[PDB]
């Protein structure tokens, strides 16, 4: 469910998307600006939301936006310099 | 529901707009990104939509999403003239 996906990972709830990704929730599913739960925490800067969703549900490191966006741009543009680290264990080598 | 609404407003569906605004739906409500349903449907192109949401909904007509950008900096963006002009008399 994209509200409920969507808004766990703004809150930083990795409980809830335990519980979500656990009941067969596709964790990649995306809004009307083609965002997607890695993208919102990576702007808010959950570290444990970002881990959780690239080691565990095995999500699109690199998920392109309405703007073309990826989480890392997301992660440099509000800051968080520990999400981006996280992001890049996963880049193109 | 928030996503309801931006949903709407994202595949043009000005009646749907219209039951949620007569059901007391806040058509100002925000996502998770500060999106409105003014910004998706600018970025869109929706020009029935945007004038529904200005004209009879009254919504603020410059709401900023996370990234600073307000509808018009979409409508811009994404090449939509008419809707940038209708944006501008505000
Ligand atoms: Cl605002
Ligand atoms: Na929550
Ligand atoms: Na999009
Ligand atoms: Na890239």
């Amino acid at each position: 469910s994209v509200i409920n996906l969507l808004f766990a990972a703004y809150t930083g709830d990795v409980s809830a998307l335990r519980r979500f990704a656990l009941s067969a929730m596709d964790m990649e599913q995306r809004d009307y600006d083609s965002r997607t739960a890695l993208h919102v925490a990576a702007a808010e800067g959950h570290v444990e939301v970002v881990k959780f969703l690239l080691e565990a549900c095995k999500v699109n490191p690199f998920p392109k936006d309405r703007w073309n966006n990826t989480p890392m741009d997301e992660a440099l543009h509000f800051g968080h310099h520990d999400v981006f680290k996280i992001l890049q264990e996963y880049q193109v080598q």
